[PDB]
C-alpha cells in the first residue's frame, strides 16, 4: 500500500480543507450529521460511502480503513478518536484535541498502547516559526523564561448567549441525536450547529478551543511544559451554558530539568482574549502590532524578549538581533496532513512521529482545556491547585457550592435601573469540577477504559 | 454659622440623597431638565424655585446663593461648576468631577483662584478606611509600593450599545437641549437619560466614572500621586459611541519625594473592570473575596500587602498584622456633605479644606478620566507618554489615525459565518486625542478661560 484508506468524520467545515490536504490518499467513507451543510463535500468525493452516524460507519467500514480524520464539534472528538484507535487505526483529530482533560489523558495513553500514528490538527506545529522559537530558547538566546504572555483577538463571534427559547423543527437532513453524542440532550436549534457550537460549554470550548492550540504551541514545546501546578481565571459575565466575551487565565508550571544552555525554572503563563491584551513589553517600538495572524506570544527572558504571532509566525527578538542558533528539530517538508500520512505508513518500531503526535498534543491540550476549568470555577475565589497525575484539584472545599448566571435581567423603567439576574441553584463545587474534568456520558455513549 | 443658601442642579437621582444630606441648610432653588423623573424631589422642597435650565436659574438666583450642588450627567458638571465658582460660589460636584482632563484642570485652578470651598462627591474620602490605609502606608507598615492592582465588578448594566435608529418623541417634561448641553447634539432617546448616560462616551465615562473615584481614592492619596507619566489600555470591542463591556488600564506614576518612614518610588497602577480581576496575591487565604462593596485595591509593598475594598473599606494586611500607626489625618465627624458645608463657612484664609477639595480631587479625577483616553486610543499600539503640565500626549505620530467599530455585523447563513463590521472613517489621532482631552463645546456653551 502507498494509499491509506481514510474515513472522514465531520466534513462540512474545516474537514473540507483537511480532506483536500489528504486527497492523494483513499477517501472511502465520509460521515456527517448534516447532509445539507456537508453536501458540497460529499460531491467532491463521489465514491465514498455516506453516513450520518459515525458508529454505523465504523461498524461497516473500520475493517476496510487504516485511518480516520475527525473534524466534528469538540465534545465528540474523543469518543470518535478513541473508538478508532482501540480498533488499531491512525487518527487525525482537529484542535482542540478533546473537550475535557480526562479525554485528553485517555487519547494520549491509547496512542501509546495501540502504537498508531496520531496528529492533532494544529498545523502551525509543522511550520518553520516554532522551529526557530524552540531553537532560540534552547540555545540560550533569551536566557531563562519566568513569564510568558499570550493572547488572541478571538472571540470575533457573539458569545455570552442564553439558551434560545423557541423550539425549532429538526431538518430531515440533520441527525441531531448523533450531534449531541455523549453530551446532555437538549432541543435542537440552529444556534448550536453548524459552526456556532464553539460558544456553548457542552459542545465547544470558546476562544480557548478556537485559538489557543495555535497560539500556545510554541510556549508548550519551547519551554517543555507538562502539567501545571496552579491556575486561575476571570472573565466577563460567566453564564451557565455559554462562554464569556473575554477572559484571562494565569497558569503556573513547575521547574523542569535544565538544558545545557538554558535553565527551565518555574514559569507563569498568562492568557488574554476577547480584545484584552498584555501590556506592551519594554523595548518594543511604539506602533508595532503585537497581533500577528490572530494573536501573539511574548517570552520574557532574562537576556531578551522573544515575540511571535499565532501559529508561531515571524518570531523576533525585541533587541532587533537575529540569532543563528543550531538546528535541532526535524524540518517538515509535507503539509501537516501529509506528514501524518507518512507516519501512518512507517512500521511502529521505526516510526518518526508527526509534529502533533498525541504524546505531545495530549498534555498540551490539557493545558488549553484547563483554561476552561479556571474560568468556570472563578467564583470559588482561589488559586486552583492541580494534581496532574490524578486529574483533580486538591483545594476545593467539600462544602463549597458554585452557581452561574442564567440570564442577565437588567432593565430601566422611567429612568430607574433594576439589576435582576437569574442564577442556577447552587451545586456542590467538587462534583461540578470533577464532572467538567471528566463528563458523565449520556447513556448509550461510552469511552474505552483507561489502560492497565 | 447660619445657613448656606444652596442651589441644586441635577436632583432626580444621586442629587436626591445629596440634597437630603444638605437639608439642614436652605435649599432655595432646584434645576432639573426632567420634571417627571425629578418631580418627587421638587416636592420634598416646595419652597425652592423650579427650573429646567441651569443658566436660567443662575441668572435669576446666583445672587441669592452661596453654594451649588451639581449631580448632573458627567459631561455637564464642569460648565455648571465653573459658572458657579467664577461667581464666588462654593460647589459640591458629584464624582467623576468632570468629563475631561482639561475640565478637571480648569476646576482645580478656579477653586484656588476664587478661594471657594469645593467637594467632589466621592463620599469614601470622608470615611475611616482611607485614613487607616494612608496611616499604615505613611508609617512604613508595608514598605515601599511599586505596584497596585485595582478593580471593580462594574459595569453591571449593558454597554457596547449602538446608537438607536428609531425616532422617539421628546417628552414635554424633558428639556433635551439642556441635557445635551455642551455635547454634540443628537436625537433624543430614553437610552441616554435618565441614569443610562453612563455608557455613552459623549455623556458618561463608563465603569471608570461610575466607580473609579471610589476605588482608587486611597491609592491616589496614600501614594501621593500627581500626573502619570505613561498609560495604556485594552478592552473588549471598542465602539465609537459606547464604552466597552470590560477594560484594563496600566498607569505608571513617577517617583515622588520620600516620607520619613516610606519611600515613594515609581509605581505602576493597574485597573480592571467588567468581571476581570487581578490574580490573587500571594499569601491571601483561599476563599477570601477580593471584592468588598464593589471592588478592591491591592498594594504590593516590599514588607507586606495591603488590601482594601471600594470606598477604602475594611483594610487588612495579608500577613494578618494589624498595625498601630500614628494618627495623622483629621477624623471627619460630619457627613461628606456637611463637612463641605463647614468649610464653606470658614473664611478662606482660615479654612480647613473638606476631604475632596478640588486641590486633591481635580488631579485625582484627571487620573480617572485618563483611563478613558487610554482605552479609546488603544489602536495606536503604543504605551502613551503623558505630559501632565501641558495636558498632552507626547508620542502620538502626527499622521497616525484612529477608527472605531460602529456596529458588529456577525451572522451565520446556512452554517457559514460572515464577520462584517462597520468602521468609522479614519480621523487624525492627534486631533482625536486633543478633542477628548479638551472638548470643542457646541456653539452657545462656553467654559471660563483658564486663569494665570
Ligand atoms: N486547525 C484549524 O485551523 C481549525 C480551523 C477551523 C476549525 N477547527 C476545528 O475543527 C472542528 C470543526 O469546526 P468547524 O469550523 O469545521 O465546524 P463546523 O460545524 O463548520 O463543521 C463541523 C462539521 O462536522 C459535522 N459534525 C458535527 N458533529 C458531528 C458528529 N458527531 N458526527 C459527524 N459529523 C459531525 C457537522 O455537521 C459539520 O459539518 C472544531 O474542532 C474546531 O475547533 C480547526
Ligand atoms: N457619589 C456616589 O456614590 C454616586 C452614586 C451615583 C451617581 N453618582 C454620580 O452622580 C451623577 C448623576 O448620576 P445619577 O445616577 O444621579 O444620574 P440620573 O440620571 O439618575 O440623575 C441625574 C439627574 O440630573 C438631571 N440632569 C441631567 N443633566 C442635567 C442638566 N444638564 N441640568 C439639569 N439636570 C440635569 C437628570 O434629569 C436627573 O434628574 C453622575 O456624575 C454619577 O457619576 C455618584
Amino acid at each position: 500500500s502507498d494509499k491509506l484508506n481514510i474515513l472522514g468524520v465531520g466534513i462540512g467545515g474545516r474537514g473540507s480543507s483537511v480532506l483536500r490536504g489528504l486527497e492523494s490518499q483513499n477517501i472511502i467513507g465520509l460521515c456527517d450529521v448534516d447532509w445539507k451543510y456537508a453536501d458540497h463535500v460529499f460531491k467532491r468525493y463521489p465514491a465514498a460511502k455516506k453516513y450520518n452516524d459515525y458508529r454505523k460507519m465504523f461498524d461497516e467500514m473500520l475493517k476496510s480503513a487504516d485511518a480516520v480524520m475527525v473534524a466534528t464539534a469538540d465534545h465528540t472528538h474523543a469518543i470518535i478518536a478513541a473508538d478508532a484507535m482501540t480498533a488499531g487505526k491512525h487518527v487525525y483529530v482537529e484542535k482542540p484535541l478533546t473537550h475535557t482533560v480526562y479525554e485528553s489523558r485517555l487519547l494520549t495513553k491509547l496512542a501509546d498502547k495501540y502504537k498508531v500514528a496520531t496528529q492533532m490538527g494544529n498545523q502551525g506545529a509543522s511550520d518553520e516559526g516554532v522551529r526557530k522559537v524552540c531553537e532560540w530558547i534552547w540555545n540560550g538566546e533569551i536566557g531563562e523564561v519566568r513569564k510568558v504572555e499570550t493572547f488572541t483577538d478571538r472571540p470575533i463571534w457573539p458569545q455570552g448567549l442564553s439558551r434560545p427559547e423557541d423550539d425549532q423543527r429538526i431538518p430531515k437532513t440533520l441527525n441531531w441525536d448523533a450531534f449531541i453524542g455523549p453530551a446532555p440532550y437538549r432541543p435542537y436549534n440552529a444556534i448550536y450547529t453548524p459552526w456556532n457550537f464553539r460558544g456553548w460549554w457542552d459542545f465547544g470550548t470558546g476562544a480557548l478551543g478556537d485559538m489557543a492550540c495555535h497560539i500556545l504551541h510554541p510556549v508548550f514545546k519551547g519551554l517543555k511544559l507538562g502539567y501545571p501546578t496552579k491556575v486561575q481565571g476571570s472573565s466577563t459575565l460567566l453564564l451557565n451554558e455559554s462562554a464569556p466575551m473575554a477572559q484571562t487565565v494565569k497558569f503556573v508550571f513547575p521547574a523542569r530539568d535544565n538544558m545545557p544552555k538554558v535553565a527551565m525554572p518555574e514559569v507563569e503563563v498568562y492568557w488574554y482574549d476577547g480584545g484584552l491584551k498584555p501590556a506592551r513589553p519594554e523595548g518594543l517600538p511604539a506602533g508595532k502590532d503585537l497581533n500577528m495572524a490572530g494573536g501573539g506570544v511574548i517570552f520574557y527572558g532574562t537576556k531578551d524578549t522573544l515575540i511571535c504571532g499565532c501559529y508561531g509566525v515571524n518570531p523576533y527578538l525585541v533587541s532587533g538581533r537575529v540569532p543563528n542558533a543550531p538546528k535541532v528539530l526535524r524540518e517538515i517538508k509535507e503539509s501537516h496532513q501529509m506528514d501524518w500520512v507518512r507516519a501512518c505508513k512507517e512500521d511502529a518500531d521505526d516510526r518518526v512521529p508527526s509534529a502533533s503526535d498525541f504524546s505531545e498534543a495530549g498534555p498540551f491540550n490539557e493545558m488549553v482545556v484547563m483554561g476552561v476549568l479556571a474560568v468556570r470555577l472563578q467564583n470559588l475565589n482561589r488559586e486552583l491547585l492541580w494534581d496532574g497525575p490524578n486529574m483533580r484539584f486538591t483545594n476545593i472545599p467539600d462544602d463549597a457550592t458554585i452557581s452561574a448566571v442564567i440570564k442577565d435581567g437588567f432593565h430601566i423603567k422611567d429612568g430607574h435601573p433594576t439589576f435582576d439576574k437569574t442564577w442556577t441553584d447552587p451545586v456542590n463545587a467538587q462534583q461540578f469540577a470533577q464532572e467538567l474534568i471528566k463528563h458523565t456520558y449520556r447513556d448509550g455513549w461510552k469511552l474505552p477504559d483507561m489502560p492497565r
